[PDB]
């Protein structure tokens, strides 16, 4: 029993974290095989950050201008290429600690673990969700760029996120490992506002299912509802519209608890309309939406 | 900017996790040098769990009855001893991945990272606090016993907690790595109730200081108070009495923010007396008390 905001063990990803310096700018890099992946804004001075022409800035740079440091040993850069918003620095040594890995682009609502790094050195690990406005509410300072978000399938590390920048609103924007930004964000110091940070409805229901499993059942009521009827209330409360796909994905949790998905929707509907009334579900005074149905099944069944 | 419930990177501790089997009972073990540390209740059958005489149960056991598995290789047990509530199995191989490590006994209110393990395989990592009633609100299933709580000082792992059992109340009890239980808990299946789970006042103030740093300042008011006056309100709200030591420890946060500790106490006093009024501080609808003053300074200054 007990339910916690769990991150994947970072060990496999710690072994891939390196320090990438270009001039006065130092940030984190991901070393998989004989390639080091980092944000392309490593080449930018504070002068450039406003309106940088990356292709033009990159012409000035050579292999020897990119200083890659793993632990306290220097890696020899033998080639550099720009793919979208990330730099790929080819080194002469394959990372001996390279795990089984994939580069996946996650959908909004999907969760991942973040290893926050500074000068290629991991500082902490926390669990995260790709917000429906393609932001993430991380904990990042300066020199955190290159810190990666990942999921582990037993021994295979699916790298989904690289951190690039913080918006003036205090939330975070980044790319997949192909350098394509999540949402409409560009690596520029410009007026960029996040959209509506809607609540991940399917994740809340999974977390309500998690609450029932762990014995927090006060919120369970005598009502059911319909997708259409629930979605009217969800719209009003800036919740994501719930689909038949979401219901199907919650099927396992529905089966294990013996609570129909639409009965749990009715309990959620009442919590939106009435609030908590000063009560807590799994030691939280608001409805947590950073646990996927998969996260709950994983944590509740003890997947290693 | 941004503030997250951060755990230490688990990599160093992942390399110390092994599977310890005694009969039908499998649980996690900590392999440091040529010693494997696990809960002594590994020797217990379900029959024993009610009223076990561990010394008498242990007479029946030999070195060869303890099956230690690191990854998918078997370790040879060449000696076993019972220290309090943990078993120390001496193996013929020193753990090649043994980090710099200490065995520290933490005080209630102190925070640590937990690597939740099953069959010696790490499943997830989450940050925790030793509750003032010497319980922890972890996420643990069956076979989680031997999962350890730790703090990292750069490259040195201070092991503070080993998980032993869940109380019928759904909270968790465990030992330091000398086998001494936190609080009055015994490794028995018996009527054991936790004391009052009081709020860690100093941790809340640190987290309020963290909120101000990250730009959540709505709760800052025009009032100050005194230790004695604040402590009257704290008592009423089942908060830990705040001492001069706590004020001194918050000094750095007080200096950086330019907010006197007793002015922040006055803001907390009002939040206790008035509630949140449906608002959130650092995306939380209740007052978080699982961040130490040290945790906030660490996360806000990016210590690696
Ligand atoms: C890791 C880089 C960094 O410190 N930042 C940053 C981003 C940029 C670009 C995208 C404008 C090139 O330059 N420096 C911070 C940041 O996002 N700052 C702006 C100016 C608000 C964009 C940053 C701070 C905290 C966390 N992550 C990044
Ligand atoms: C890891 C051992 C386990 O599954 N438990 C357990 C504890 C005990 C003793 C202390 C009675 C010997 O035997 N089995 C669970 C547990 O604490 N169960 C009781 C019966 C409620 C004590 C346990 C479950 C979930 C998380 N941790 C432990």
């Amino acid at each position: 029993s007990g339910f916690r905001k769990m991150a994947f063990p970072s060990g496999k990803v710690e072994g891939c974290m390196v320090q990438v310096t270009c001039g006065t700018t130092t940030l984190n890099g991901l070393w998989l095989d004989d390639v080091v992946y980092c944000p392309r804004h490593v080449i930018c001075t504070s002068e450039d950050m406003l309106n940088p022409n990356y292709e033009d800035l990159l012409i000035r740079k050579s292999n020897h201008n990119f200083l890659v440091q793993a632990g306290n040993v220097q890696l020899r850069v033998i080639g550099h290429s720009m793919q979208n918003c990330v730099l790929k620095l080819k080194v002469d040594t394959a990372n001996p600690k390279t795990p089984k890995y994939k580069f996946v682009r996650i959908q909004p609502g999907q969760t991942f673990s973040v290893l926050a790094c500074y000068n290629g050195s991991p500082s902490g690990v926390y669990q995260c969700a790709m917000r429906p406005n393609f932001t993430i509410k991380g904990s990042f300072l300066n020199g955190s760029c290159g810190s990666v978000g990942f999921n582990i399938d037993y021994d295979c590390v699916s790298f989904c996120y690289m951190h690039h920048m913080e918006l003036p609103t205090g939330v975070h924007a980044g790319t997949d490992l192909e350098g394509n930004f999540y949402g409409p964000f560009v690596d520029r110091q410009t007026a960029q506002a996040a959209g509506t940070d809607t609540t991940i409805t399917v994740n809340v229901l999974a977390w309500l299912y998690a609450a029932v499993i762990n014995g927090d059942r006060w919120f369970l009521n005598r009502f059911t509802t319909t997708l259409n009827d629930f979605n009217l209330v969800a719209m009003k409360y800036n919740y994501e519209p719930l689909t038949q796909d979401h219901v199907d994905i919650l099927g396992p949790l529905s089966a294990q608890t013996g609570i129909a998905v639409l009965d749990m929707c009715a309990s959620l509907k009442e919590l939106l309309q009435n609030g908590m009334n000063g009560r807590t579900i799994l030691g939280s005074a608001l409805l947590e939406d950073e646990f996927t149905p998969f996260d709950v099944v994983r944590q509740c069944s003890g997947v290693t």
